[PDB]
């Protein structure tokens, strides 16, 4: 595709999230860069409103699947780069088992040379002193295949997948993800055959950063064809 | 500790493993470097005998907890660096649920300026078309925080923990780990209060390497004590 040409080389990234979980309002801003040729992303996120009222790991999935490395024989199945530069809308419902739900809506698009992810997040029905609002999750992120399928009727894609957040006592907090993406622009996009994305993620801290924050390194590849 | 002084800066690492799984002998050699100040390890491992007869992810835990980043308030709980340069013995039993068992014995010590992990591994009772010998595990590595306790009777530490390996069909292969570490030398070591290590790992391939191999990037930190 012509949109793929925008991801040769290193691309700067900006992420903006405005959030409300059980009435706790917050904002996150992230910056960094992406190298789709190697499937590599490096970002630093800051909570600009003070302390994050939820664990950082619970926002990883919400906080740019266009930086996935598609091998040569699968280039024609890359919807995400296909929609660029005009971009796509990404919406999810994330259901935390025995706890609350996030609903997210993002626009992912180029603004000049920068790939921008602007997100609104609303969370409801979280338990005070549950794993989320009680901050009981380990600072890490487990890797599992995310299966992508075409959504012909919306000219886009969908995905449903399960994230398992490790809990401080050795238990597991399931977060069921339901995802739909659709192009912002008109003009042709690539609708894929079934395949998957695989991401390996490292969460860390900048020792000089005083604000509540997350440093994130990811390596993402597509396979399954 | 005085041994922690050896881990300011970047330290070269050598890993040597001699293995026998169900009678199938193999060897692995790894090289790279560790930066305990940032909890960062980068290594490349090669199977020097040809094709690895087990999946690479099953050897991750066997293939240097002395590179963990202990924060300032927890420095007195770092047994691993405390035993250096003379080092420690690290022994495990790894039970693969409904499958075989690895038994490992390693020495982790300085030889000159290089931190060296030399390991012998014996594996028994594996199923020939089970997840291990049948190569059915995904090329990745998920982990939970590993809880460390003192083992005062051995002047060292122990840990018991679970690794869950993703299987190609969507199932999970559990590997139950039992670990004991004891110092090689006679000098004083640090015996910790209960805490945990958190390791996050990325597995990859070097596109120019022709041998069967694993590139490994890890970030490791200690936490779980307030003070
Ligand atoms: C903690 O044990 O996490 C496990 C949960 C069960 C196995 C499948 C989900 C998984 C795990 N690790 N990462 N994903």
């Amino acid at each position: 595709s012509k949109g793929e040409e925008l991801f040769t080389g290193v691309v700067p990234i900006l992420v903006e999230l405005d959030g409300d979980v059980n009435g706790h309002k917050f904002s996150v801003r992230g910056e960094g860069e992406g190298d789709a040729t190697n499937g590599k992303l490096t970002l630093k996120f800051i909570c600009t409103t003070g302390k994050l009222p939820v664990p950082w790991p619970t926002l990883v999935t919400t906080l740019v699947q266009c930086f996935s490395r598609y091998p040569d024989h699968m280039k024609r199945h890359d919807f995400f780069k296909s929609a660029m530069p005009e971009g796509y809308v990404q919406e999810r419902t994330i259901s935390f088992k025995d706890d609350g739900t996030y609903k997210t809506r993002a626009e992912v698009k180029f603004e000049g040379d920068t790939l921008v992810n602007r997100i609104e997040l609303k969370g409801i029905d979280f338990k005070e002193d549950g794993n989320i609002l009680g901050h009981k999750l380990e600072y890490n992120f487990n890797s599992f295949n995310v299966y992508i399928t075409a959504d012909k009727q919306k000219n886009g894609i969908k995905a449903n997948f399960k994230i398992r957040h490790n809990v401080e006592d050795g238990s597991v907090q399931l977060a069921d993800h339901y995802q739909q993406n659709t192009p912002i622009g008109d003009g042709p996009v690539l609708l894929p055959d079934n395949h998957y994305l695989s991401t390996q993620s490292v969460l860390s801290k900048d020792p000089n950063e005083k604000r509540d924050h997350m440093v994130l390194l990811e390596f993402v590849t597509a396979a399954g064809i």
